[PDB]
């Protein structure tokens, strides 16, 4: 999988 | 956020 | 360059 | 793998 | 939305 | 061209 930054508010990391 | 269009197959739209 | 569909709030799309 | 909808022009969807 | 990191080379973080 | 940060175990950056 990959780390993606993005607001969710909060900027995080999400793993897809 | 963005939306993903990614196949698990099933091809899912990834809230991320 | 591509098409994303994200958040801005209102989803558009992006072109990168 | 996710789909990319990208041009380089024609759109089409990428596999990535 | 998500931070991607591309190059246009300057490898720029871009708020899509 | 964007780096992803992805994993298959190590975390590499792919050039996509
Ligand atoms: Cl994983
Ligand atoms: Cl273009
Ligand atoms: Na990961
Ligand atoms: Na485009």
């Amino acid at each position: 999988a990959c780390v993606f930054f993005c607001e969710d508010a909060a900027i995080i990391g999400l793993a897809v």
